[PDB]
Order: structure tokens, then C-alpha cells, then sequence
């Protein structure tokens, strides 16, 4: 019993990090193979905040202008290109501890753990979701970029998401490990907000049902919505849109607990419409959306406490 | 910015993760130079739930009904010894992921991450505390037992519990590294439950302290209190006794933010007697009272947003 933001065990990561630096500019990379991964944003100087041209600032670097400390191990770069905002490295070893891994690029309302670093040492992880408007809410301070973002799924990391910038609101920006963003942003400094966000629907209900396998179910309700009358709720509530997908995707979830989806999403309805009236799911006052399906099915029994 | 339940890279504890079999009982064990640590209950059978003679089981047991496996690697036992609740299981080869390691046994309001683990095999890792009952609230299922908790200082590893049960509430029970329940507890089947719990009040400040160095003060108020007529207030919401060594230690956060301590304590009296009114805080609308002060200060910005 019981139910946590659960991240994955972050050794398999741990042994990939790095730190890189060009010039002044000092951040974090990422050790697969014998290449390193890391935000272009290290070739940029004090200076290049507007409008910096990463075409031009590259071809002006030279490999040995990247330095790469891995422990107490200088790694010498013998090759460099930049791909869309990220930069590899070309080093001289290929790092021992490589783990079996691949580059994802997910999608919103997917979940992730970060491994946050600073000077290549890892200081914490955790657990966020892809928002809907492609930010993420982090936990990072300035030397953080080129942290990254993983899934493990039978000892094979997926790499999903790479740090680069902190939004006005405190929200955070990042990239695939291939340097494409998430979201419309760029790395320039220039005025760029995060799109209002909503609640992703399919994982609050993953996580109603985990409730439930945990034995409660004080919020359930005689009642069924469609489809069509839920999604109108919801619209309203500032929920995403309950697509038919996403009912088959909570399918085994509803077969563990005998509970349909659409009856699930009538508890959520009265939910939204009633509030919780001082009590809790979970141990939150509020409706928790960074669950997915996949992360009920692995974390909760596979035995409901009927 | 931002603030997250984060944990400790678990790398370093997931290196010492290993399978102890004795008959067809099987659980975790920590391995550690040459010493195996694991629940006492690896040796119970299947009737032995009602009072077991732990002393008696043991005697009755050889080096060789002990199967330990490390990932794919079978370890021989060269010597046994029982410690409290945990048992020793001398092995005949050193770990050689063996990180620096320290045994501490914590006090209630101090937190900790957790490994669980299922079948010598890391599946998650969370954050924690232990409660004033001396329970934690953690998530694990059958088969998580020998699991531990741990906090790291640099790269020292501090291990403070080792998972052995569930209570009736959900909530768990185990010992310190040298088998000593956290606790009224005992390793046996029998009427056991959690205590009347209590909220950890120098807690509540520390995350109330990082919420105002993350940029936000709604809460605040123009008032102070003395420690006396706070603690009539706590006492009213199972809320904990404040200390003036409390006090003392939430010094640097509150010299950080130019918050006065008992300032601090107006503020919560207020949200405790009015509560959010719909708002929120860190993104949580309870009291959060999981992180210490040394958590808030490991994890926020040296700089106060102002
Ligand atoms: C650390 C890192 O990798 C990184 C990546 C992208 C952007 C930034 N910092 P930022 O202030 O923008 C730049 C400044 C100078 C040179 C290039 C980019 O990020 C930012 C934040 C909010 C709005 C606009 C830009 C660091
Ligand atoms: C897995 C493990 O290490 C462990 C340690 C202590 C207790 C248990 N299971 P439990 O049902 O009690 C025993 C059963 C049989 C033999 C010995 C102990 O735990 C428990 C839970 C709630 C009330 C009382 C006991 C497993």
C-alpha cells in the first residue's frame, strides 16, 4: 500500500554525467558512448543573450576550446557539431558505464524523472510531467542545464528531455536529446512566456483508479456520464479533452477495479463540479495530474484491497 | 526555481542491492564489504506469524540454507548472526560498489529517501519522513521488505531504515540498519497499529521558508507571536511543540528571507485558524511537513527571489 511521486532509480544516469565548458560558460553534459551531449548554450558568451548566431559562434571554436571533466578525468574532444540547440562532443573514450539507452521525444501528459546536476555532480531526482504547453515543472537553479530527463523500461534508459532555461514564471524549458524543444521556444533571450496550460484528464483518472486500488473510494458515485457530456465538463474545468484512446488506455486499470471508465469519469465530473469538501485522495486536497496509466499500473498492487 | 519531494541519487544504495533466500521466503538485502543485512523474518516459515522464537529458528539453520544472489552472481555465506531484528550474513567476497557508508538511527521529523525494491531489484525511488508515530507513509508492496531508507552527504551514505511491514492504516514500520524498530513495533503477528500521529511543525515552517525564497509571500502577515501562545495554537491542530532549538535551527532560512522566526509562526497560526481560502502554496493546498530545513536549504536558491 501506499503511493508516491516515484522516480526511477537514477545510477544507470548517475554514471553518464559530466561537466562541459567553453570559455567562461560551464553547464552539464551527457556521457553515452563516446560522445557528449550538451545545450549549445555553452558557446555562448556574456554578451550573446539577444540574438546569438550559433553557425557563426561555432565555426569561431576550435575542439580544444571544450573542456570535459568526467570525475577527476579530463576527456579530450576530438570532433564537435551542433544539432538543432544541442551540441556533441566527440570525445576520445567511450564511457564504461554506458547504459543500453535510447533518445525519445515524448509527448504531453507524458511523465519523466530528472536527475538534477550542477558541475557534472547530480544533486537530486524527481518526478514531472510534460505539461500540456510543453513546459515542465521543475526543480532546477542556475548551473543546472544539461540536466536530463529518463524513462527505464527493463534496464534500457530513454532519454526524453534535456534542461535549458527557467520561464518567467518559473516554469522550465528543455529539449529532446536530439536539441529540439518542446514547445514553441527558443534559446535567445527574448520575451517568451509559457502558453496557458490545462490539467491532463487521462492521468487524473489513472490516478482515481489508483486510489481505489489503495481502498478508497469515498468519491465514487452511482452515476455514468458519455463520453460526449463528460468532455463538455470538462472543456469547462480547463481539463484536456477525453479522447476514445485514452478510455482504451485505462482499460486494464477499470478491469482491475471493476470500475468503467465512464463511471470514473462521472466521479471526476461531481468532483470538479462539488470539490472534495475538506477531504482527500491520496493524502492531496487536490486533483493530481503527473500519474500516468502506465505509472498506476507499475507502482500500485496488481491486486485491489477490495 | 520550482520545489520538489526530491530525492537522493540512489546509484550508490542500488549497488548494494542483492536477493536473500532462506526456504521459500525471500526478501532484500543491503550488501556491504563483506556483510549481507536483512529482515530477521527471511528465516520464519509459513506458520510462524503468530510468535515466532526468532533465537530458536535460528540455531536451526546452517550457512548454506542462505541463498544470496547478486544480480546473476550466487555469493557464498561463510558466516551468520542475528542483531535485533536484522540478520548478518557474512559472505565470502567484498562488494565492490561498496560506497562510503555510515549506520545513523533517525529521529521522528527527519527525512529520508527509499529504494523499494522487489526481488534484489531497485524499482523506485521517493522521498520520505519519519513520523512522529514512528511509522512512514511509503509505497511498497509484498516482497519490498530489506528495502532501505538512507540520506547522502557528500557521497557518504547514511542508511537509517530497513522496510520489514505494513500496519493496518497502510502505513509501514521497520529498524534502523542495526535492527532496532523505529517505534513500539515487533516483528510478529500481532494486534499492532500506528499511534495518534502528529503534524511536524518545524517542517511546515522550513517549506513555508522555501515557498517565500521561491517569490511568493500571500500568506504572510503584519503579526507576530510569542512560542507560547503558538504552541496553545499547535496543540490545538496535532500540530508538534515548537522547541527553541526548532527556533534556533530555522535561523538561516529565516535570516535569508528577513522573516523572523515567530513571525513565521503568525503566518502559520493564520493559516491554521482561516485556512487557504483556494489558494495555494508550492503547489499544494495541505500543509506540507516533509521537508526539513536542511531539505529547503539543499534544494532552494542561495538567493531569495524578492
Ligand atoms: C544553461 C543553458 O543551457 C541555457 C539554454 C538556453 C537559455 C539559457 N539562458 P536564457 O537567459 O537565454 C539565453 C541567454 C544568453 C544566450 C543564449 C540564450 O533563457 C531564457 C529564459 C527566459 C526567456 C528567454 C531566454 C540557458
Ligand atoms: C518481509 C519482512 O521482512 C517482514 C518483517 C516483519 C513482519 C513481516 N510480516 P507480518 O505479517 O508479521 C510476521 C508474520 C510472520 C512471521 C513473522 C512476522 O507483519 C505484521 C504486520 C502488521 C501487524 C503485525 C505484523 C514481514
Amino acid at each position: 500500500s501506499g503511493f508516491r511521486k516515484m522516480a526511477f532509480p537514477s545510477g544507470k544516469v548517475e554514471g553518464c554525467m559530466v561537466q562541459v565548458t567553453c570559455g567562461t560558460t560551464t553547464l552539464n553534459g551527457l556521457w553515452l558512448d563516446d560522445v557528449v551531449y550538451c545545450p549549445r548554450h555553452v558557446i555562448c558568451t556574456s554578451e550573446d543573450m539577444l540574438n546569438p548566431n550559433y553557425e557563426d559562434l561555432l565555426i569561431r571554436k576550435s575542439n580544444h576550446n571544450f573542456l570535459v571533466q568526467a570525475g577527476n578525468v579530463q576527456l579530450r574532444v576530438i570532433g564537435h557539431s551542433m544539432q538543432n540547440c544541442v551540441l556533441k562532443l566527440k570525445v576520445d573514450t567511450a564511457n564504461p558505464k554506458t547504459p543500453k539507452y535510447k533518445f525519445v521525444r515524448i509527448q504531453p501528459g507524458q511523465t519523466f524523472s530528472v536527475l538534477a546536476c550542477y558541475n557534472g555532480s547530480p544533486s537530486g531526482v524527481y518526478q514531472c510531467a510534460m505539461r500540456p504547453n510543453f513546459t515542465i515543472k521543475g526543480s532546477f537553479l542556475n548551473g543546472s542545464c544539461g540536466s536530463v530527463g529518463f524513462n527505464i523500461d527493463y534496464d534500457c534508459v530513454s532519454f526524453c528531455y534535456m534542461h535549458h532555461m527557467e520561464l518567467p514564471t518559473g516554469v522550465h524549458a528543455g529539449t529532446d536529446l536530439e536539441g529540439n524543444f518542446y514547445g514553441p521556444f527558443v534559446d535567445r533571450q527574448t520575451a517568451q512566456a509559457a502558453g496557458t496550460d490545462t490539467t491532463i484528464t487521462v492521468n487524473v483518472l489513472a490516478w482515481l483508479y489508483a486510489a481505489v486500488i489503495n481502498g478508497d473510494r469515498w468519491f465514487l458515485n452511482r452515476f455514468t456520464t458519455t463520453l460526449n457530456d463528460f468532455n463538455l465538463v470538462a472543456m469547462k474545468y480547463n481539463y484536456e479533452p477525453l479522447t476514445q484512446d485514452h478510455v482504451d488506455i485505462l482499460g486494464p486499470l477499470s478491469a482491475q477495479t471493476g470500475i468503467a471508465v465512464l463511471d470514473m469519469c462521472a466521479s471526476l465530473k461531481e468532483l470538479l463540479q462539488n470539490g472534495m469538501n475538506g477531504r482527500t485522495i491520496l493524502g492531496s486536497a487536490l486533483l493530481e495530474d503527473e500519474f500516468t496509466p502506465f505509472d498506476v499500473v507499475r507502482q500500485c498492487s496488481g491486486v485491489t484491497f477490495q
